[PDB]
Order: structure tokens, then sequence, then C-alpha cells
């Protein structure tokens, strides 16, 4: 009949490092019905069980695991589960699959609203991946070796052989080139454009052993392991501090670049859109991401207007902070 979702969990008591691969959370392989998709975080957290080993979860698990294995801050986390879960989750079950659509996030919502998890393109997950293939070549989840052999590559060239804020900046760059050349139905606005950069430093706050506190950097080794296998390394500990996106302006500035995409579905021929969300446009995101939900769930009723409600008011809490204060949207009212 339906969940009542509570709020979001706050940041954890301890925020030291620690050991996150450890006897209780062990990698294991997965079984039938399991669930995976385009982000190695969430996949290593299921695949060490962290979360559900299904790859099926609630948001409130979704932060917590999070936070445990990763250290990740914990408004960056409400922010982006809660996008997540409004685009792409079950609000009545208050189920997200961190993948492609599975009965286990339970009966399907009112279309167009769908609960097909973050594999969905075009709103959340975008173009110009490190490791993942844009959704135009036909599968924008799994990971791609070639374009790991290039993360290789740049990181040779680059970093010394590993994945520094130097090679992301070079790397994010490149991959948005390969998009414009290869892409037709390229896209690289709103969301995708504040996510991409976010995600290229991910691998050197979190992905990077927390007891390594100078130079940060991350070896071929560690980053096939949580990439592709889903795995972390061995005795892996993590950030010794609360960390999410430190360092992206940096690859921003390496290399300017403005919201846009390939029009009339021709390659090489990207136009700037003015009107998208940019890093000093904050707020345009969280009023965009109001607008798709509407398109979602145009005239919501019972459960499912209440616990939009209370979904877009978590969300908002973390954008407030995070994007340094938005004017909140009632589109339903308030409970
Ligand atoms: C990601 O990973 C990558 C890979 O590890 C990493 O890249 C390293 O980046 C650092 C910088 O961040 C590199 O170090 C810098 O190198 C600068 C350039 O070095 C060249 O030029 C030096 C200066 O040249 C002057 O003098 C010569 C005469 O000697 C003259 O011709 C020039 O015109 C100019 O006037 C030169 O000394 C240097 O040569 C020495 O070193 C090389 C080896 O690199 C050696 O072969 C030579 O025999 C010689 O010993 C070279 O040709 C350099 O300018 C810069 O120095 C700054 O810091 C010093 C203090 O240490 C200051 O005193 C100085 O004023 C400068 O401000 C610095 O050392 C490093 O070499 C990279 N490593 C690799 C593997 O490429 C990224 O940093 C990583 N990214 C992140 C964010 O972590
Ligand atoms: C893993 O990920 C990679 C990268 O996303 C995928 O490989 C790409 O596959 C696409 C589709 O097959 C390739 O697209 C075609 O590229 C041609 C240009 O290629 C050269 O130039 C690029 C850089 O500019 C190099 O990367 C590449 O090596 C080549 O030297 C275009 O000419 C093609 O255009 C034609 O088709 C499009 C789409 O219909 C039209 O819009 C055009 O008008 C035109 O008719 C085309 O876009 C792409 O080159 C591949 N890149 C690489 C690096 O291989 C893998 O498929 C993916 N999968 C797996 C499992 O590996
Ligand atoms: C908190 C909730 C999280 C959600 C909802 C989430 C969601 C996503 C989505 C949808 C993508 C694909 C983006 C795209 O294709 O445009 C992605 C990619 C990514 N996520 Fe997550 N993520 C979360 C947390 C984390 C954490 C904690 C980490 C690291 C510890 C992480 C690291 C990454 C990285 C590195 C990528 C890029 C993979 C690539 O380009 O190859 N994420 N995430
Ligand atoms: C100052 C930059 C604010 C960053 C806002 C990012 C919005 C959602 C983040 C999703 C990150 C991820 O892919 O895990
Ligand atoms: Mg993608």
């Amino acid at each position: 009949q339906g969940v009542d979702p509570p709020p979001p969990p706050g940041p954890p008591s301890f925020t030291g490092t620690k050991l996150v691969n450890d006897a209780d959370h062990p990698w294991q392989p997965l079984r039938e019905g399991d669930i995976r998709g385009p982000c190695p975080g969430l996949n290593t957290l299921a695949s060490h069980g962290y979360l559900p080993r299904d790859g099926v979860a609630t948001p409130a698990q979704i932060i917590t695991a999070t936070q445990e294995g990763f250290n990740f801050e914990n408004n960056a986390a409400i922010v982006a589960t809660y996008l997540g879960h409004l685009l792409n989750g079950n609000l009545v079950t208050d189920l997200l699959s961190i993948g492609g659509a599975t009965p286990k996030t339970g009966p399907p919502p009112p279309p167009p609203a769908h609960a097909g998890g973050l594999n969905v393109h075009g709103t959340f997950e975008g173009d110009a991946g490190m490791t993942r293939a844009d959704e135009f070549f036909g599968d924008n989840h799994s990971f791609n070796q070639t374009l790991f052999d290039k993360f290789v590559d740049f990181s040779n060239r680059y970093g010394g052989g590993f994945y520094n804020l130097t090679v992301a900046g070079e790397l994010r760059y490149s991959r948005i080139q390969d998009s414009i050349a290869t892409n037709p139905e390229f896209q690289f606005k709103n969301v995708r454009f504040i996510t991409a950069y976010g995600e290229t430093v991910f691998p050197i706050n979190l992905f990077v052993d927390g007891r390594v506190t100078t130079d940060r950097k991350l070896s071929m080794e560690d980053a096939a392991s949580i990439f592709r296998d889903m795995r972390f390394p061995d005795d892996f500990h993590r950030s010794a501090v609360p960390a999410s996106n430190e360092g992206a302006d940096q690859v921003l500035a390496a290399h300017p670049w403005v919201p846009g995409g390939n029009a009339d579905n021709q390659v090489n021929n990207y136009v700037e859109d003015p009107d998208s969300a940019d890093f000093t446009h904050l707020c345009r995101l969280y009023e965009f991401v109001v607008g798709s939900v509407q398109e979602l769930y145009p005239n919501p009723t019972g459960i499912l207007r209440r616990n939009l409600i209370k979904n877009l008011h978590y969300w908002w809490t973390g954008v407030n902070v995070a994007f340094g204060g938005c004017d909140e949207l009632f589109p339903y009212g308030q409970l």
C-alpha cells in the first residue's frame, strides 16, 4: 500500500579513516536478479554488502552506505541520492535501482514516471563518461575496456602512470571531444554538465586510500578493481575526511567548456545552451529537475503525492546548502 519515507541520515558520528574492505563486508559475485549500473561507487558498495547485494535500496540506505564505505560528504550524498530517486526511483515503495528496471522496486508508477533506475538516460545519466560509453552507442551502464584503456593512456601521458588531478583535466576534455566527433545525439547540459566534473575527481578524493595524505593519485590496478570488478582494493581505507567534488573547479579551468550539445542530429556540431545550469548558475539545476519531476508526475494524489512532497523537501535541504541557497519550489503544495 505504501511506505512513509524518513528524512535523510545526517553525517556519520565517526568521520575519520577506517578499514572498509573488512571481514563483515566481503566482495561476492553477482547472483541472478542482482542489479548493477553506471556508478562504480554504488556498484562496489552493493558487491561488498554496504548496500543490499541485489542493487536495490532506499535513499536512506544509499546515503549511509556512501558515508560508511567512502566517507562521501553528507550533503553531496543527499543531493545525489534524492536526485536519482525523484527521477528514477519508486516514491511509493521508497526503493531505487542502482541500474536498470527490476520488479524488486515494486508496482510500477503511473507513466510517464518509470522508476527505471540510474540506467535511465537523458536527465541524470549522460554522455562523455570515463569508463562507460554514451547511450547512443547502445550501452550506457557496462564497463567499457576501450574507454578504460584511454583512462590508462591519459594516466600514463599526464600522471606518471597514475590518475591525478592533471589527468582528470585532460581526460574530461578529451572525452567531451570524442562524443562531439562520434555521437550525433551528444548532450552536455543541465544535470550532466554539473555531475560530469564531480565524477572526474571522485576517483582521486574517494578511491584513493585515506591513509595517503599527500600526492593523492590512483593506481590503474585500484581503478580497474573498482570501475570494472566492483571491488575495493585489498585493505582499502576510506578518505580520512568527508569528501566529494574537491578540485572539480580546476578540471573545468584546465579546459573551459560551456553546456550545450550536438544540434540537428549531426556530429561535430556543438551549440551552446545559454539557459543551462553551470557552475555559477547552480539553482537552475534545482529548477530544471523540479520541472522534470512535474513532467514525470503531472497530477499525483494520495501516498504518491505525499511521498513526492517529502522527497522534494529532502532534496531541497541538500541543494540549499550545496548550491549556496535556492528558493524552495512547492509544485504539489504542502502536506
Ligand atoms: C600528476 O602527475 C604528474 C606526473 O607525476 C605530475 O607532474 C609532475 O608535475 C610537476 C609540477 O607540478 C613536475 O615538476 C615541475 O617541473 C617543472 C619543469 O621542469 C623542467 O624545467 C625546469 C626549469 O627550467 C628552467 O631552467 C632550465 C635550465 O636547467 C631552462 O632550460 C628553462 O628554460 C627554465 O628556465 C628544469 O629544472 C627541469 O629539469 C630538471 O628536472 C628534470 C626532470 O623533471 C631533469 O631531467 C633535469 O636534469 C633537471 O634536473 C625540467 O626540464 C619545474 O619548473 C617545476 O619547478 C617548480 O618548483 C620548484 C621547486 O621544486 C621551483 O624552484 C621552481 O621555480 C618551479 O616553480 C616542477 O619541478 C614534475 O616533474 C612532474 N612529473 C612528471 C612525472 O612529469 C603532476 O604534478 C600531477 N598533478 C597533480 C595535481 O598532482
Ligand atoms: C566502447 O566505447 C567506444 C567509445 O565510445 C566505442 O567505440 C566507438 O564506436 C563508435 C560507434 O561505432 C565510433 O563512431 C564512429 O566514429 C567515426 C570516427 O572515428 C574515428 O575518429 C575518432 C575520433 O574522432 C576515433 O576515436 C576513432 O578511433 C576513429 O579514428 C565516425 O566517422 C562515425 O560517424 C558516422 O556515424 C555517426 C553515427 O551514425 C554519424 O552521425 C556520422 O555522420 C557518420 O556516418 C562514428 O561516429 C567511434 O569512433 C568509436 N570510438 C572508439 C575509440 O573506438 C565502443 O563501441 C564501445 N564498446 C565497446 C564494448 O568497446
Ligand atoms: C550518493 C548517491 C550516488 C548516486 C545516486 C550516483 C549516481 C551516479 C550516476 C547516475 C552515475 C552515472 C553518471 C552518468 O553517466 O552521467 C554515476 C557515475 C559515477 N559515480 Fe556515482 N552516484 C552516487 C555516489 C557515488 C559515490 C559515493 C562515488 C564514489 C565513491 C561515486 C562515483 C562515481 C563515479 C566515479 C562515476 C563515473 C563513472 C565513469 O564515468 O566511468 N558515486 N554515479
Ligand atoms: C558545486 C557543485 C555541486 C554538485 C552538484 C551535483 C549534483 C548531483 C551529483 C551527482 C554525483 C554523482 O554522479 O555521484
Ligand atoms: Mg553515462
